[PDB]
């Protein structure tokens, strides 16, 4: 999507996975505020999206949505000032249909032009389109509407097609929006993360600046998952150039939670400018090994243990995409430390866990 907006994977928030169809404009607001003093804000995290059960059941009379009146009374415009008072931006939800998912707030089909010029007159920086109560109209319809409206009237606004990997939107969504949903929703457990992991990793080569493959937001820091699985998710999405799109409550982190989430080295490979999908390399018996090309000649490799037992892996130079007569300088982005490396690099790597680098050429 050539919009100027997704240059690199969209950062920020999403009140889904965490608050489900229980959120409100206070929860947003104090968000937007520990964003900020939690430091994240500082390191890219600037979207603070809002997910579904946002307006009222019904539009008003002019046919315009209506905040909640019940859990956003002050309205999305004044939530939209608010979060832009603190340097951040404001992400609102809606679907490519008669309601959303929940069923509990109208969709914008038919609607389309009408919505977005709502959404811009709110300062909406963000939009999340998902694909429920589709009327029985098609998929590239109903989307073609919605990017239609945004090319025309939402010039600034980020467009998130959400439509669960139907269709193999890897192959078509970049000429509509600037991130699309590989898969069904991501659960905060083990199985759905990695699966999630592997889906998204067989449209590696269409990602890049302007259109990436999205695996679905964040769940690290909602307790279903291991310290060792978060820091491999968050490792394998930074790497996969997914959107990095927190899923937890940020207003009360755990330490080990902040910790994953602020590493800037680990955020700076989702951030490469070279905009470069990581992908699979490797898969032996539950040990693997991803890896993708960086600016300036470097590599970002990260070893995944998916067994239940300590083992090492070793990332071959071949496999990476270097000649076997490269010297690097490895930098273990969770250890924060560097070291010489060439040929490859063996580790030993707890169960779930996973070790993450930075090569640069000597
Ligand atoms: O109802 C809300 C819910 O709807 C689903 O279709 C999306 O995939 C989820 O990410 C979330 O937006
Ligand atoms: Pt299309």
């Amino acid at each position: 999507f050539e919009n100027g907006l997704g240059r690199t994977p969209q950062m920020g928030w999403n009140s889904w996975n965490h608050f489900y169809c229980g959120i409100n404009e206070q929860i947003i607001r104090e968000t937007a505020d520990a964003l900020v003093n939690t430091g994240l804000a500082k390191l890219g995290y600037q979207y603070v999206n809002i997910d579904d059960c946002w307006a009222e059941y019904s539009r008003d009379s002019q046919g315009n949505f209506v905040p909640n009146r019940q859990t956003f009374p002050s309205g999305i415009k004044a939530l939209a000032d608010y979060v832009h008072a603190k340097g951040l931006k404001l992400g609102i939800y809606s679907d490519a249909g008669s309601q959303t998912c929940s069923n509990k707030m109208p969709g914008s089909l038919d609607h389309e032009e009408q919505d977005v010029k709502t959404f811009a007159s709110w300062g909406v920086d963000y939009l999340k389109y998902d694909n429920c109560n589709d009327a029985g109209r098609s998929v590239m319809e109903r989307y073609t509407r919605m990017s239609n409206a945004m090319k025309t009237y939402g010039k600034n606004i980020f467009f998130s097609l959400c439509e669960w990997g139907k269709e193999n939107p890897a192959t078509w969504a970049g000429r509509m929006g600037n991130s699309w949903r590989t898969t069904g929703d991501i659960a905060d457990n083990w199985g759905s993360m990695t699966s999630r992991a592997d889906e998204n990793d067989q449209w590696a080569a269409y990602a890049g600046p302007g259109g990436w493959n999205d695996p679905d937001m964040l769940e690290v820091g909602n307790g279903g998952m291991s310290e060792a699985e978060y820091r491999s998710h968050f490792s394998i999405w930074a790497l996969a150039k997914a959107p990095l799109l927190i899923g937890c409550d940020v207003r009360s982190m755990s330490q080990q939670t902040k910790n994953i989430l602020s590493n800037s080295e680990v955020i700076a490979v989702n951030q490469d400018s070279l905009g470069v999908q990581g992908k699979k390399v490797q898969s032996d018996n539950g040990l693997e090994v991803w890896a993708g090309p960086l600016s300036n000649n470097r590599k970002a490799v990260v070893l995944w243990n998916r067994q239940s037992y300590q083992a090492t892996i070793t990332a071959h130079w071949s496999n990476i995409g270097l000649a076997g007569s490269v010297a690097v300088t490895a930098r273990d982005l969770w250890a924060h430390s560097s070291f010489a490396a060439q040929g490859q690099i063996s580790a030993s790597v707890a169960p779930h866990d996973c070790k993450m680098y930075v090569l640069t050429p000597n």
